[PDB]
């Protein structure tokens, strides 16, 4: 059948993508793994997860609003391509400056403080992504895949080469 | 019928948004509001608008190539749940890095300095986006929400796991 | 016929964008110029081509998850309009910090150290973008443009306002 989409969870530590409403338009993707980014620090964090999205489909794996307006944590929007069948990683920046100040809390993906009872020095505006943390999300929308054709001058002459605010 | 998108004024502050050309893909957006952000500052900015994205849709709220290559506001791309009937916020940080140094101009989403005749000192790198002015746009794309299923293995194997800059 | 897109050269240092597989999403889109970013410096890097996206699709210039992941180049996605025929720039940022440090060796967009045997001091951080290299891609998706009709409540109410991490 159609409809239907392939998941491989490719260890204990992955979970399954869910949709929060039947409204919505993607898939929750949770971490797989425990991680510290520390300011201007960069990753690919794991997810443990792999799918195989059919061709005329690209899987746009992106940021939440709630994440992204409540931290400095970046996610640089992944085009799946259909056909990778790999391990999905999550293209994540820290873009908090490096202001070179101490502190003891390091911050979760709601900008809350994390107590906890050993005391650690951490550098100020450090996150902590916890194992199984909603971080991302799957939109899969269709594609157009035409051939190229190269030509000298286009098929029909209003927008033009105006561009970059030109209004 | 279909091919009509419900929109709703939450305030005399709101404006309706508008297709630049018939040939353009999205309706550009309007902020409600006055804000000033300094540099690293992330804020959500209201436009006092609410829409109805009907199901099999998803709404992207994205940046214009004219602010988003002019200056260092940023805006991560929402996406608009086919649902979600609230105030559209604009997901936006100043970009601009916090160097200690001060001045007398704000900058507006232009780039440009704004000339006032009361003198003010402004963080280097600061901006002003004015009630009424367009700082986003909304481009309508369908969807594809099928049911999972886990399985062990895909039900074929030439992409595969390669990616990443693999070629 | 459909299934075509008219593309035009606009220059010797332009070139073809190519499908990497028959299963990938998107073209691959080449610098048409060699440049050097330090850090925090914004640039519209020309590709010296232009297409003619036909109405009903929006074309999406968007990062390669291999330079995203690798370097602090940050591309914002621009939105290639059913219409502009001009010549298409990736609008880039270099999101590396300015630490004032610097340093013999330039940096390529596999994050490798560029060797040459004439010594030049840079800052720390920048980048060397070389003519005809890969920095880019081109996904094209349909859209939705129907005409606004403004309401002051909608046709049906689970969503409603909820957003911005609710849940
Ligand atoms: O965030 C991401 C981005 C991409 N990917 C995977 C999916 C995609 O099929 C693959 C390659 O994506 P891109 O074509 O955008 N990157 P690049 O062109 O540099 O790699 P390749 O040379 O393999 O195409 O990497 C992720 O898992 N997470
Ligand atoms: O820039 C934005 C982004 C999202 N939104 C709204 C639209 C969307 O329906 C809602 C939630 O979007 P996400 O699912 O991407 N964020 P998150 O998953 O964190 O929130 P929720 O738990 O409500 O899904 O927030 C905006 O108004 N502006
Ligand atoms: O990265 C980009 C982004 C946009 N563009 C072109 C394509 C698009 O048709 C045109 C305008 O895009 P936007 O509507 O998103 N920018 P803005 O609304 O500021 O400019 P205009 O006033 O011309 O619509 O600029 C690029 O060449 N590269
Ligand atoms: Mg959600
Ligand atoms: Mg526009
Ligand atoms: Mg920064
Ligand atoms: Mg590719």
């Amino acid at each position: 059948m159609t409809n239907t989409l392939q998941v491989k969870l490719l260890s204990k530590n992955a979970r399954m993508p869910e949709r929060n409403h039947k409204t919505d338009a993607g898939y929750d993707i949770f971490s797989a793994e425990t991680v510290v980014l520390e300011p201007q620090e960069k990753a690919v964090i794991k997810t443990d997860v792999a799918v195989s999205i059919p061709e005329g489909y690209v899987g746009l794996l992106t940021s939440r609003s709630g994440v992204s307006s409540k931290t400095h944590l970046v996610i640089e929007t992944g085009k799946i391509d259909a056909g990778y069948h790999g391990n999905l990683g999550i293209n994540i920046k820290n873009e908090h400056e490096d202001d070179k100040m101490q502190t003891i809390f390091l911050r979760n993906i709601d900008n809350e403080k994390i107590f906890e009872k050993e005391r650690h020095l951490y550098k100020l505006g450090s996150y902590r992504i916890e194992k199984g943390e909603r971080i991302a999300q799957l939109v899969i929308v269709p594609i157009w895949t035409p051939e190229l054709k190269q030509v000298e001058e286009f098929e029909s002459v209003e927008r033009g080469e105006k561009g970059f605010g030109s209004s």
